[PDB]
């Protein structure tokens, strides 16, 4: 508790992956900071969706090749994103594709009975996105900066 990042990080990925992987919106007010969560979520529905059909190839590809098929194959997903996405260079283009990618996961665990696991896959993706990206986020005013940067 007491880091406002990672609390309004987690919501915002978890509402994310789980509105993707059952299409049903969550209409529970969002905590503090509530008019920066619901825009970055909106942002996240147009440019995340986008990211989805866009290059829905690659993204099948690289599901096909991480092999998903239960809680153990989640948590070895952790040290493939710490290696993708934080041995890169930083951007809010990187930083959508990483959500986008875990709700095309979300989506497919949904479709073979592994709901249970996308709250860890939400946990996992915004624990490497703050543990690694932190001074990098609070320089760019965090999720204020990321719905500014998609208007
Ligand atoms: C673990 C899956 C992840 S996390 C991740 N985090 C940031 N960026 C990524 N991708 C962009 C390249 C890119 C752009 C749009 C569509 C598809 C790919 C980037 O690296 O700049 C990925 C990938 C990822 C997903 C699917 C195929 C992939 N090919 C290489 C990475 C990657």
């Amino acid at each position: 508790s007491e880091d406002e990042l990672y609390r309004q990080s987690l919501e915002i990925i978890s509402r994310y992956l789980r509105e993707q992987a059952t299409g049903a919106k969550d209409t529970k007010p969002m905590g503090r900071s509530g008019a920066t969560s619901r825009k970055a979520l909106e942002t996240l529905r147009r440019v995340g969706d986008g990211v989805q059909r866009n290059h829905e190839t690659a993204f099948q590809g690289m599901l096909r090749k991480l092999d998903i098929k239960n809680e153990d194959d989640v948590k070895s997903l952790s040290r493939v994103m710490i290696h993708v996405f934080s041995d890169g260079v930083t951007n809010w283009g990187r930083i959508v594709t990483l959500i986008s990618f875990g709700a095309f996961v979300a989506k497919h665990l949904k479709t073979i009975n592994q709901e249970s696991c996308i709250e860890p896959l939400a946990e996992s993706i915004t624990d490497v996105l703050v543990r690694t990206k932190r001074d990098w986020l609070v320089k760019q005013r965090g999720w204020d900066g990321f719905v500014e940067f998609f208007h």
